[PDB]
């Protein structure tokens, strides 16, 4: 499973695409994944939450134009979700949160 910042960061830039071990939330949601009840690792065992756009509303990831964003879990391995998140662009910049997207700093 890949599922470090050091990982998915350098797996992203290299293959522009997160790694097997991830799922959307339409898709957890799917296969059962209730978010009260922390369920994800028992119907959906191996996965994390990852590949949806972040709207960026706030603005605090820098903005261009045709610049999408998207998410993905971090450190993940069963319960209910963390506070830790992978922020990756459509052109390869790479952000970090472990707050909730209150803040983000660059990794790559
Ligand atoms: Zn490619």
């Amino acid at each position: 499973v890949i599922n470090t910042f050091d990982g998915v960061a350098d797996y992203l830039q290299t293959y522009h695409k997160l790694p097997d071990n991830y799922i959307t939330k339409s898709e957890a949601q799917a296969l059962g994944w209730v978010a009260s009840k922390g369920n994800l690792a028992d119907v959906a065992p191996g996965k994390s939450i990852g590949g949806d756009i972040f709207s960026n509303r706030e603005g605090k990831l820098p903005g261009k134009s045709g610049r999408t964003w998207r998410e993905a879990d971090i450190n993940y391995t069963s319960g209910f979700r963390n506070s830790d998140r992978i922020l990756y662009s459509s052109d390869w910049l790479i952000y970090k949160t472990t707050d909730h997207y209150q803040t983000f700093t660059k990794i790559r």
